[PDB]
């Protein structure tokens, strides 16, 4: 047996066995995959519909970053983790928002993803990571 404890309280979401680590902040893509990459998980990438919804409903106002990476600009998009899509969501009809630049993902408007260069400002730092337990030395609850 080794089944795992709950590291997912609230904004974290757990799944077949993995988690995510749902937060604010207010920075850039590089930023939110470097955050997650200090010690949290790794950069989310959504690939189902409901968890991209998930997260997506879970913004309140600012929009969250996933694992979304593309090559240059008209290429093709790779996950962070070293994955092409398979599924994606950047807004097919987006008029006055496909042409501009294209490198990192974000998460909002419709509820869904909007693929851009890197401009999008957004406010929320979205990680993954497998689901753990949670000791009373590192951060948990006090309260």
């Amino acid at each position: 047996s080794g089944f795992v404890c709950n590291t997912c309280p609230e904004k974290w979401i757990n799944f077949q066995r993995k988690c995510y680590y749902f937060g604010k902040g207010t920075k850039q893509w590089v930023h939110a995959r470097y955050a997650c990459d200090d010690m949290e998980g790794q950069l989310v990438s959504i690939h189902s519909p409901e968890e991209q919804d998930f997260l997506t409903k879970h913004a309140s106002h600012t929009g969250s970053w996933i694992g979304l990476r593309n090559l240059d600009l008209k290429g093709e998009f790779i996950w962070v983790d070293g994955s092409h899509v398979d599924y994606s969501n950047w807004a097919p009809g987006e008029p006055t928002s496909r042409s501009q630049g294209e490198d990192c993902v974000m998460m909002r408007g419709s509820g869904r993803w909007n693929d851009a260069f890197c401009d999008r400002k957004l406010g929320a730092w979205v990680c993954d990571r497998l689901a753990t337990c949670t000791p009373p030395a590192s951060e948990g609850s006090a309260e």
